């Protein structure tokens, strides 16, 4: 119950902030409505909490917090749970409400993607390419070739995701070296489809 | 209203610091003016509220707040909003009280300006070149030369500027090649107006 | 008092991250079981604390708090003490619970660990080569090799370590050149019983 | 009287801290005494008060605290006031109890020290070399030599002391070509008096 309290002293928080810079109609709505849904009605300082335990005490969470998303993707469910573990644990979570660009098309990417929920159209030239959905990944392509976003991702519906930055792709992959074919795989799959060695 | 109450708090705070170290009487009436003009009788964690939001929300909001400087200048108007919104999105806010030295001629450079609202001098050896007003950006020069200020520029009012470091200058142009000539073009023109390939 | 009350308040913080990511049974336990060892009815902003005090207060007492630690090893109660209070002022401490891996086989390190108080397990594929406790060093391989841990590293009961980073490492003895050679013949001495030369 | 509770509440925090370790008491006595010579029964969160101000007026400030110790010093008084600001706001404010070693022979040396207050030892291999007071700096050498300390430095009553880091040192001297020699000119001396070129 301090927890709820923390949420809303700190939405009355932001409803003043909201009125203040007289934010748009369109805009106070969407953050009412992000608050909701991302926090529930809840918020605790997670990495102060999480900053006070151990290690292992960390990664039993993280393992369980992120444990379906685990299940669905065979690049987890079948890998060396010491790498799952390395790779969830610099993980970072974002919610995307509908609409939402997550990535914009000839942008420089420095970012990649896991869907723990909701759907995504992929799209090039305003152009739907496919959708990808609950335990897919993108972005990995400028992951490895470290140039252009070769497509738009744009979240269809509230999404949670897993946000995983190059510099941190790249320090497990080095701890993990056998676990970079599998992204490349599927990032020369892709780069089949939309006809790009560019 | 909690908003209010810790602009007062923290004012109080202030009060005492300035006590405290014996602060002279044209600093206290000067820091007295500032809160009021800046924070205005209140006060926000901004960068902890924009923290919980998130990406898009932050760069609806910026994007808003930056609403009348992006119209004011053909830089940003006639630009491709995914560039103005990466910009944008690296500006801090900073204030300053009439006849502040904003950049001193001859120091080494490392940050730019943009102004939303105030009037600014520019000198050179103590003498006025032009004055520059809402709508116009200085410092450029150094971003680009990497070395001393050609100039002085010094407000000649409140001046609300947004200011924008070389790293930020820089990756912004790398991911937006096209938008450096804009910003080569006005600093070869003032470049030519006092005279210099130092 | 004041102490007794944030480690309740904090803990009371924590039921509820617990409950609402609807953490497991084993989990709950160890965190309730880790709050209790670790901070033992009282929590302090120690950093903060610390952060206030001189530089040769921060010292006499990181100096007082490893002491018993200091007189157990011969590197450092036969060191200069300018020295032990260098390598001292750079270690952080950590808890594990019985049964936890501090360090998995095959890693890159980055890290090497102090016992002050506990049983440690020292495997290599599954199978025991000695056990360490109170006033013995591990992981200090990596720190001079820069590859791939040789051995796991389970605790075998709850586990008072203070961990020292491999820039931290290098920093010191820098400084300390002398110290070098300690550590070299202890991880020669650990690399022949299980015999690498990777 | 807010920044008088603080200062209460923070220094009731460091006696559990205290009792909490149980820290001997000679610390004990000293960090009493300590937090009564700084702070002086009330305490400020500086840096976020100096945070929420512009430049110009953290510059005012800080001109006006060292006020005095520019005024004793000829490298800072005979300077262009740009200069000393541009030091000045590099400065970390450290205070000693007597007794305490600033700076120990043959460290590495990464710090350098202007004295507002206090009177200091300067010894070689316990050997009084001179003393400094108010208005003299020392530790620039190993600034300049970029290797071991030459002397230790003890504080013989309480000292209140502002420190400049190597990195902030060689950021200003690139700003201001023209203020190495100062320096160079005293380091020389120095280091012809106790006989080095090492
Ligand atoms: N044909 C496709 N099918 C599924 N996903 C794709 C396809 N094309 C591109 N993507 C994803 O869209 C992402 C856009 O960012 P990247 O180019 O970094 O990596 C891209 C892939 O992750
Ligand atoms: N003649 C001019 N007209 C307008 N602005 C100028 C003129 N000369 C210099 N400036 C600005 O003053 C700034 C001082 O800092 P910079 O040299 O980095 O860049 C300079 C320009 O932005
Ligand atoms: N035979 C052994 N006896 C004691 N400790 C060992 C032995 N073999 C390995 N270790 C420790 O186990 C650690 C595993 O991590 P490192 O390889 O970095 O360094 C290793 C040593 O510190
Ligand atoms: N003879 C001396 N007189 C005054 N100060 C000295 C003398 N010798 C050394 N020092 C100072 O003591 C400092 C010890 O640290 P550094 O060697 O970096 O720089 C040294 C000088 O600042």
């Amino acid at each position: 119950d301090s927890s709820r309290r923390q949420y809303q002293e700190k939405y009355k928080q932001v409803e003043q902030y909201m009125s203040f810079h007289k934010l748009p109609p369109d805009t106070r709505q969407r953050i009412h409505d992000y608050y909701e849904h991302r926090y529930q009605g809840k918020m605790f300082d997670e990495e102060s909490i999480l900053g006070e335990l151990s290690e292992p005490l960390r990664e039993e969470i993280i393992n369980f917090n992120c444990r379906k998303l685990v299940a669905s993707m065979p690049l987890f469910a079948n890998a060396d749970p010491n790498f799952v573990t390395s790779m969830l644990t610099k993980l970072r979570f974002e919610v995307f409400q509908p609409g939402d660009y997550i990535i914009r098309e000839g942008t420089i990417g420095k970012k990649m993607y896991f869907i723990q929920h909701g759907v995504v159209s992929v799209l090039t030239k305003g152009n739907k390419e496919t959708k990808l959905a609950d335990g897919s990944y993108f972005g990995e392509i400028c992951l490895l070739t470290r140039g252009r976003r070769t497509a738009s991702v744009r979240a269809d519906t509230y999404c949670r995701l897993y946000s995983l930055s190059v510099d941190n792709f790249n320090e497990v992959l080095e701890e993990y070296p056998m676990m970079r074919r599998a992204f490349e795989t599927v990032a020369l799959d892709r780069l089949d489809r939309i006809g790009k060695k560019n």
